[PDB]
């Protein structure tokens, strides 16, 4: 973030800040062991929640933007109509999105439980030391010792095998959930970049020539650009495969 | 310092004060045998809070220097930025010059500890002396007399072997406390003129050419130059070792 | 800092840190164009009065560790006091590094002062706008437009003298400044570690053999490396100049 090699808030420009100058901003108990993990599962949550709300209200936004569209002139009552069309796809492929990003949340939650039943192996295994240290700062004749350091070397060996098998897989279940995730997310993002540059070609055949009072404007015949460009667009979003990714890291 | 053959506190003119004129003045119970080496401790530790106070007091003025160089001129509004995040590290090796200071402290704390323990031998085998001596005189047929100097035998040698055992273990802690507090004092001047070193290139690539009422100035395009003096400053600091001393004693 | 590709305040290992872990921490009104500018001038006078105490209270300790090293060997009751008269220069080092912030303290508030000075015409100018755009609206036909016009003339020519006189000379300012704050600094660093380097051997002729109870240590005769060491060291201080650097930035 910009704040690497500076001590202000300030963003550095960059080259499309040099070419454009920046926008104003805008004017709007539990076991131990698992205590970190099981905090970033609420937050997930929470993040679901809120894409989920912000996903609905764009949806309803798309579909407000017809009823005002509709009473204007011919071109602009259809290209209204067939934008709110467009912008309507953004809701089906965040709702998506958030099954996958559900589906992380719940691989991370694997991890969580394993280590909370891990963690009283080693709880145990200290509470035996204590144990033992005790009985001999306090009379070093008992015979409670001995059982009490074979029973220790038990616990020591159950204690030794539990972290090997949790470390063995910590990093194993990791790494395929994020390689998931981001998997997810280029998807989800090259959906969107598709779906917006196709729509983009929606505008160019709507005029903008102005027109002076007392004269009335040609007849507009565009139904047929704008019913391919959907057919286009679906045929495109049905077509697209991981595989056939266009954006390639340098 | 300058008063070894010399009567005054004024100081003796050297090289560099030939070169260059000194600037004016600025304009701003406990046992008897550990108590001289018990008075050390508490200014070590006021000097370690001092250096505190200092170290903070020099983060908050590189913090607020880049906030003034914000609302200036393109060249100026960067130089002043990195100049304050250069300047930021020297908190950062103060701390750890103090939590050295604090490890050197604790040494000559341990030593405070074993002499006062010593004491009381010393004590006592002079009490018994004491008391064998007025038994004496009092009354020469006394039979205490005896077992006084057996048990003042067994004092003796008890001391003999504390005073042997206390020396031993004092020059062996000092001569190492003092070693790592003389590394300590090396590695941070050296890590210190290294950083002033580097930073002293940040001010070349920033134009000082006068220039008249009604001229406007070329643009500044210097952002590279500053970007890389940080990484090689970082590389320097992370590659620096004790065996690679740049400046060697004659 | 080692914050810069973390997001935790934990410094990341170096090659010091590899070679020896780190130790644990510690135990223990006015112009509206000068006032980010004279803000800096208390911090830094602050920094001054810490760095003084600081400079006092360490004269205090190397002052009263003598004291302690009076009683004991032969050897450390010399080694003692000559590795306090050697501490006892760092103090004389600080102030004189006072005194060289103070002056650059001084240059920098000779820029505060000149910009809070030339605030008032960029204050007076804007004020003129103001009414000329109020008694333009009010009524067209006044006659005072004209010589408000004629009067924003002159304060606009003078106006624009100003920002180029201020801006000609608060670059030049600084870069001087910044550059005699980081030659002081330099300086001071590498007669801090001169200094070290060269204490450093008096701990070469401290025997340290241990001995057994019973015996008596050989007669100690080293007063003449001792003051050879002291006599080398000032010679090598009065010698130093600023072109014999022996730090070299890579």
């Amino acid at each position: 973030m910009h704040r690497t090699y500076s001590l202000r808030n300030s963003r550095a420009p960059t080259a499309s800040q040099l070419q454009n100058p920046p926008p104003p901003p805008s004017t709007t108990f539990g076991p131990e062991l698992s205590r970190k993990l099981s905090q970033l599962v609420k937050i997930e949550k929470n993040v679901l929640r809120s894409m989920e709300l912000t996903a609905n209200e764009r949806r309803d936004a798309a579909k407000q933007l017809s009823i005002w569209g509709l009473e204007n002139d011919d071109d602009v009552s259809d290209i209204t109509d067939k934008l709110g069309v467009l912008i309507y796809e953004v809701s089906e492929l965040d709702d998506q999105f958030i099954d996958r990003y559900d589906q992380y949340r719940l691989t991370l939650k694997s991890i969580r439980d394993i280590e909370g039943s891990v963690q009283p192996s080693r709880d145990r295994k200290d509470k035996i030391t204590d144990k033992i240290a005790y009985l001999k700062y306090k009379d070093p004749q008992s015979p409670k010792i001995e059982v009490l350091e074979q029973e220790l070397v038990r616990a020591e060996a159950e204690s030794l095998v539990a972290e090997a098998q949790l470390s063995n897989i910590t990093r194993s279940k990791l790494r395929a959930a994020f390689n998931y995730q981001f998997d997810s997310i280029i998807e989800h993002s090259e959906k969107i970049a598709l779906i917006a540059g196709y729509g983009k070609a929606l505008l160019e055949l709507l005029d903008d020539s102005p027109v002076t009072p007392g004269e009335t404007r040609p007849a507009y015949d565009g139904y047929e650009a704008s019913k391919q460009i959907i057919i286009d667009a679906e045929s495109a979003l049905n077509e697209w495969t991981l595989d056939s990714a266009q954006v390639k890291p340098t």
